[PDB]
C-alpha cells in the first residue's frame, strides 16, 4: 500500500538526542550537519519527543532555539520538520487565508488531495489552536463556485467505496457530458456534486466511460469548459481521483520547474507525505518525468537545506 520514507529510529534515546542538539546550538556557532542528520532519521513522534526531553533537562524551548540558530529554507524546513503531524496541515491551511490575500494553490492542494478522514482529523486541529472554524475562515475568503467546491470537499462526506452500478456510471457519465460540452456555457454546480460526493472507485469508472461516450478525457473538458480557481481546483480532484500521489508528484515536478523553485511547496509536499506515500510519490515521478525526484532536488537545491531534503526523500536511485 501507501509508504513513506521516515519511520521509526530503532533504539530512541530521546535524552540522549536532546544532549546532541544541545551541544550542536550551545556556544558561538551551530553544527548544522549534526542537526539535520538526526532529525530527518527520527519519525516526527519521535521529535516531539525529543522536543519534550530538550525541555526537561534545559528549560529551554527546542523548536524556538533552532529558529535563533538557523536561517534560510534550512531554517523554514527544520520548523516544518519539528510540526506536529496531526497539526500540520492546519498550520499551512491558516497560513494560506491570514493576512490580506490568499495562497489559493495551498488551499486546492491540501483540500482537493486529503481523504476525507484526514480532512476531519484537520477541522478539529484547525479549530482547537486557533479557535476558528475552517469552512468559516474558506468562505470569508473565497468566493463563486471555486468556494462552494472547497465547501463540499470540507464537509468530506464523499460516498464510501461499494459495489459498482454500471446504470449509475452511464448515468453520471452522460450527465457530465450534457452540463458541458452539449452546453451553452456550463453547469459547475453538475460538475461540483458529483466530481465532490461521489465514491473514488465510481469516479474512476465514470472517467472511463465519460471518454468513451465524447471523445475527451475529463481533465481536457474541465480546460475547454472552466478556467480561473475553479479550473484549478476541479484538475486538482480529478487528478487526486485517480491517483493521489501521481498528483503531488506532478505538484512537486512544477515547483522545481525552470528558474528558480517553489521552495514552500517543495517543503510542504516532502514534509507532510514523508510518513505517508512519499515512497510512492517517488516511483509516480519516476515514471512520468522520466528522472528521480532525488536528481530533480540534487540540482535544483543548495546547501544544508538541500542535504536535509535528500535525506528525507531518499532514492538516489530511483
Ligand atoms: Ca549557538
Ligand atoms: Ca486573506
Ligand atoms: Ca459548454
Ligand atoms: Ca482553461
Ligand atoms: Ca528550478
Amino acid at each position: 500500500a501507501l509508504r513513506g520514507t521516515v519511520t521509526d529510529f530503532s533504539g530512541f534515546d530521546g535524552r540522549a538526542d536532546a544532549e546532541v542538539l544541545r551541544k550542536a546550538m550551545e556556544g558561538l556557532g551551530t553544527d548544522e550537519d549534526s542537526i539535520l542528520n538526526l532529525l530527518t532519521a527520527r519519525s516526527n513522534a519521535q521529535r516531539q519527543q525529543i522536543a519534550e526531553e530538550f525541555k526537561t533537562l534545559f528549560g529551554r524551548d527546542l523548536v524556538n532555539d533552532m529558529k535563533s540558530e538557523l536561517t534560510g529554507k534550512f531554517e523554514k524546513l527544520i520548523v516544518a520538520l519539528m510540526k506536529p503531524s496531526r497539526l500540520y496541515d492546519a498550520y499551512e491551511l491558516k497560513h494560506a487565508l491570514k493576512g490580506a490575500g490568499t495562497d489559493e494553490k495551498v488551499l486546492t492542494e491540501i483540500i482537493a488531495s486529503r481523504t476525507p478522514e484526514e480532512l476531519r482529523a484537520i477541522k478539529q486541529a484547525y479549530e482547537e489552536e486557533y479557535g476558528s472554524n475552517l469552512e468559516d475562515d474558506v468562505v470569508g475568503d473565497t468566493s463563486g463556485y471555486y468556494q462552494r467546491m472547497l465547501v463540499v470537499l470540507l464537509q468530506a462526506n464523499r460516498d464510501p467505496d461499494t459495489a459498482i452500478d454500471d446504470a449509475q456510471v452511464e448515468l453520471d457519465a452522460q450527465a457530465l457530458f450534457q452540463a458541458g460540452e452539449l452546453k451553452w456555457g456550463t453547469d459547475e454546480e453538475k460538475f461540483i456534486t458529483i466530481l465532490g460526493t461521489r465514491s473514488v472507485s465510481h469516479l474512476r469508472r465514470v472517467f472511463d466511460k465519460y471518454m468513451t461516450i465524447s471523445g475527451f478525457q475529463i481533465e481536457e473538458t474541465i480546460d475547454r469548459e472552466t478556467s480561473g480557481n475553479l479550473e484549478n481546483l476541479l484538475l486538482a480532484v480529478v487528478k487526486s481521483i485517480r491517483s493521489i500521489p501521481a498528483y503531488l508528484a506532478e505538484t512537486l515536478y512544477y515547483a522545481m520547474k525552470g528558474a528558480g523553485t517553489d521552495d514552500h511547496t517543495l517543503i510542504r509536499v516532502i514534509v507532510s507525505r514523508s510518513e505517508i506515500d512519499l515512497f510512492n510519490i517517488r516511483k509516480e515521478f519516476r515514471k512520468n518525468f522520466a528522472t528521480s525526484l532525488y536528481s530533480m532536488i540534487k540540482g535544483d537545491t543548495s546547501g544544508d537545506y538541500k542535504k536535509a531534503l535528500l535525506l528525507l526523500c531518499g532514492g538516489e536511485d530511483d
